[PDB]
Protein backbone atom coordinates (compact mmCIF):
# COMPACT_ATOMS: atom_id res chain seq x y z
CA UNK A 1 0.00 0.00 0.00
CA UNK A 2 1.10 3.65 -0.23
CA UNK A 3 2.87 4.83 2.91
CA UNK A 4 3.53 8.61 3.31
CA UNK A 5 7.01 9.91 4.28
CA UNK A 6 7.53 12.25 7.27
CA UNK A 7 8.87 15.81 6.78
CA UNK A 8 12.26 14.60 8.05
CA UNK A 9 12.17 11.60 5.60
CA UNK A 10 11.35 13.96 2.73
CA UNK A 11 14.45 15.99 3.58
CA UNK A 12 16.48 12.73 3.64
CA UNK A 13 15.24 11.79 0.14
CA UNK A 14 16.00 15.31 -1.27
CA UNK A 15 19.51 15.14 0.23
CA UNK A 16 20.00 11.51 -0.99
CA UNK A 17 19.07 12.60 -4.54
CA UNK A 18 20.94 15.97 -4.55
CA UNK A 19 24.16 14.65 -6.28
CA UNK A 20 22.03 13.12 -9.07
CA UNK A 21 19.73 16.12 -9.27
CA UNK A 22 22.94 18.24 -9.83
CA UNK A 23 24.10 15.93 -12.60
CA UNK A 24 20.88 14.46 -13.95
CA UNK A 25 21.58 13.73 -17.62
CA UNK A 26 25.22 12.55 -16.94
CA UNK A 27 24.09 10.19 -14.15
CA UNK A 28 21.16 9.00 -16.33
CA UNK A 29 23.57 8.10 -19.18
CA UNK A 30 25.86 6.15 -16.87
CA UNK A 31 23.13 4.35 -14.93
CA UNK A 32 21.14 3.43 -18.08
CA UNK A 33 24.34 2.09 -19.71
CA UNK A 34 25.22 0.03 -16.68
CA UNK A 35 21.68 -1.33 -16.53
CA UNK A 36 21.66 -2.47 -20.16
CA UNK A 37 25.18 -3.87 -19.80
CA UNK A 38 24.34 -5.93 -16.63
CA UNK A 39 20.88 -7.04 -17.89
CA UNK A 40 21.30 -7.38 -21.70
CA UNK A 41 17.80 -8.76 -22.37
CA UNK A 42 16.37 -5.24 -21.82
CA UNK A 43 17.92 -3.41 -24.80
CA UNK A 44 15.48 -5.14 -27.17
CA UNK A 45 12.48 -3.59 -25.33
CA UNK A 46 13.65 -0.17 -26.69
CA UNK A 47 12.76 -0.20 -30.41
CA UNK A 48 15.08 2.70 -31.16
CA UNK A 49 18.01 0.73 -29.66
CA UNK A 50 17.08 -2.80 -30.80
CA UNK A 51 19.42 -4.70 -33.10
CA UNK A 52 22.59 -2.72 -32.44
CA UNK A 53 25.56 -3.35 -30.13
CA UNK A 54 25.20 -1.47 -26.78
CA UNK A 55 28.61 0.25 -27.25
CA UNK A 56 27.42 1.50 -30.65
CA UNK A 57 24.23 3.07 -29.27
CA UNK A 58 25.56 4.39 -25.92
CA UNK A 59 26.86 7.65 -27.47
CA UNK A 60 23.68 8.41 -29.50
CA UNK A 61 20.83 10.90 -29.18
CA UNK A 62 18.26 8.07 -28.98
CA UNK A 63 20.01 6.48 -26.05
CA UNK A 64 20.53 9.71 -24.10
CA UNK A 65 16.85 10.71 -24.61
CA UNK A 66 15.66 7.40 -23.09
CA UNK A 67 18.08 7.59 -20.13
CA UNK A 68 17.04 11.26 -19.66
CA UNK A 69 13.28 10.56 -19.64
CA UNK A 70 13.67 7.87 -16.94
CA UNK A 71 15.71 10.18 -14.68
CA UNK A 72 13.42 13.16 -15.28
CA UNK A 73 10.51 11.12 -13.87
CA UNK A 74 12.49 10.20 -10.75
CA UNK A 75 13.67 13.85 -10.45
CA UNK A 76 9.94 14.90 -10.53
CA UNK A 77 8.97 12.18 -8.01
CA UNK A 78 11.63 13.58 -5.69
CA UNK A 79 10.30 17.14 -6.31
CA UNK A 80 6.85 15.85 -5.28
CA UNK A 81 7.95 13.65 -2.35
CA UNK A 82 6.01 15.85 0.15
CA UNK A 83 2.80 15.71 -1.95
CA UNK A 84 1.36 12.21 -2.21
CA UNK A 85 -1.23 13.16 -4.83
CA UNK A 86 1.37 15.02 -6.94
CA UNK A 87 3.85 12.15 -6.60
CA UNK A 88 1.11 9.67 -7.66
CA UNK A 89 0.18 11.83 -10.63
CA UNK A 90 3.80 11.93 -11.95
CA UNK A 91 3.76 8.16 -11.93
CA UNK A 92 0.15 7.85 -13.18
CA UNK A 93 1.09 9.87 -16.25
CA UNK A 94 4.24 7.92 -17.17
CA UNK A 95 2.53 4.54 -16.50
CA UNK A 96 0.19 4.63 -19.55
CA UNK A 97 2.95 4.15 -22.16
CA UNK A 98 4.12 1.06 -20.19
CA UNK A 99 0.84 -0.77 -19.69
CA UNK A 100 0.68 -2.59 -23.02
CA UNK A 101 4.29 -3.60 -22.87
CA UNK A 102 6.11 -6.89 -22.49
CA UNK A 103 8.25 -5.71 -19.52
CA UNK A 104 8.55 -7.82 -16.35
CA UNK A 105 8.53 -6.65 -12.73
CA UNK A 106 12.03 -8.19 -12.70
CA UNK A 107 13.23 -5.71 -15.36
CA UNK A 108 11.86 -2.64 -13.54
CA UNK A 109 13.15 -3.91 -10.20
CA UNK A 110 16.61 -4.52 -11.73
CA UNK A 111 16.67 -0.84 -12.78
CA UNK A 112 15.68 0.24 -9.24
CA UNK A 113 18.69 -1.75 -7.93
CA UNK A 114 21.21 -0.27 -10.39
CA UNK A 115 20.00 3.17 -9.18
CA UNK A 116 20.31 2.13 -5.53
CA UNK A 117 23.83 0.74 -5.96
CA UNK A 118 24.93 3.94 -7.75
CA UNK A 119 23.79 6.19 -4.81
CA UNK A 120 25.84 4.44 -2.08
CA UNK A 121 23.46 5.66 0.62
CA UNK A 122 23.96 5.20 4.41
CA UNK A 123 21.18 3.27 6.14
CA UNK A 124 19.23 6.32 7.35
CA UNK A 125 19.07 7.89 3.85
CA UNK A 126 18.59 4.44 2.28
CA UNK A 127 15.54 3.73 4.47
CA UNK A 128 13.88 7.02 3.43
CA UNK A 129 14.83 6.41 -0.22
CA UNK A 130 13.33 2.90 -0.09
CA UNK A 131 10.05 4.29 1.44
CA UNK A 132 9.81 6.57 -1.61
CA UNK A 133 10.71 3.86 -4.13
CA UNK A 134 8.31 1.38 -2.47
CA UNK A 135 5.60 4.05 -3.00
CA UNK A 136 6.85 4.51 -6.60
CA UNK A 137 6.48 0.80 -7.38
CA UNK A 138 3.18 0.44 -5.51
CA UNK A 139 1.61 3.24 -7.65
CA UNK A 140 3.34 2.11 -10.89
CA UNK A 141 2.31 -1.56 -10.52
CA UNK A 142 -1.27 -0.59 -9.54
CA UNK A 143 -1.46 1.47 -12.75
CA UNK A 144 0.11 -1.35 -14.83
CA UNK A 145 -2.67 -3.55 -13.43
CA UNK A 146 -5.35 -1.03 -14.54
CA UNK A 147 -6.05 0.37 -11.07
CA UNK A 148 -4.53 3.74 -11.71
CA UNK A 149 -7.80 5.71 -11.21
CA UNK A 150 -7.55 5.21 -7.37
CA UNK A 151 -4.88 7.94 -7.16
CA UNK A 152 -6.93 10.50 -9.05
C1 LIG B 1 10.92 2.28 -13.59
C2 LIG B 1 11.37 3.47 -13.99
C3 LIG B 1 10.98 4.06 -15.35
C4 LIG B 1 10.63 5.32 -15.64
C5 LIG B 1 10.54 6.50 -14.63
C6 LIG B 1 10.33 5.39 -17.07
C7 LIG B 1 9.92 6.50 -17.77
C8 LIG B 1 9.50 6.54 -19.07
C9 LIG B 1 9.04 7.72 -19.79
C10 LIG B 1 8.99 9.15 -19.20
C11 LIG B 1 8.71 7.33 -21.04
C12 LIG B 1 8.25 8.28 -22.19
C13 LIG B 1 6.87 8.05 -22.73
C14 LIG B 1 6.99 7.57 -24.17
O1 LIG B 1 7.45 8.30 -25.10
O2 LIG B 1 6.59 6.41 -24.36
C15 LIG B 1 8.93 5.88 -21.14
C16 LIG B 1 8.70 5.07 -22.24
C17 LIG B 1 9.09 3.76 -22.42
N1 LIG B 1 9.82 3.00 -21.52
FE1 LIG B 1 10.08 3.52 -19.51
N2 LIG B 1 10.54 4.12 -17.59
C18 LIG B 1 10.93 3.28 -16.59
C19 LIG B 1 11.27 1.96 -16.73
C20 LIG B 1 11.38 1.26 -17.91
C21 LIG B 1 12.05 -0.03 -18.13
C22 LIG B 1 12.77 -0.81 -17.00
C23 LIG B 1 11.91 -0.37 -19.44
C24 LIG B 1 12.40 -1.63 -20.23
C25 LIG B 1 12.89 -2.70 -19.61
C26 LIG B 1 11.16 0.69 -20.06
C27 LIG B 1 10.79 0.74 -21.38
C28 LIG B 1 10.10 1.73 -22.00
C29 LIG B 1 9.62 1.67 -23.37
C30 LIG B 1 9.93 0.47 -24.29
C31 LIG B 1 8.91 2.99 -23.63
C32 LIG B 1 7.99 3.37 -24.83
C33 LIG B 1 8.71 4.40 -25.67
C34 LIG B 1 9.77 3.60 -26.36
O3 LIG B 1 9.41 2.83 -27.29
O4 LIG B 1 10.94 3.73 -25.93
N3 LIG B 1 10.86 1.66 -19.11
N4 LIG B 1 9.42 5.45 -19.93
CL1 LIG C 1 19.09 -9.89 -18.77
CL1 LIG D 1 25.79 -5.63 -27.27
CL1 LIG E 1 12.23 4.23 -20.44
CL1 LIG F 1 2.81 20.08 -1.02
CL1 LIG G 1 23.96 8.88 2.52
Amino acid sequence: AFVGLSDSEEKLVRDAWAPIHGDLQGTANTVFYNYLKKYPSNQDKFETLKGHPLDEVKDTANFKLIAGRIFTIFDNCVKNVGNDKGFQKVIADMSGPHVARPITHGSYNDLRGVIYDSMHLDSTHGAAWNKMMDNFFYVFYECLDGRCSQFS
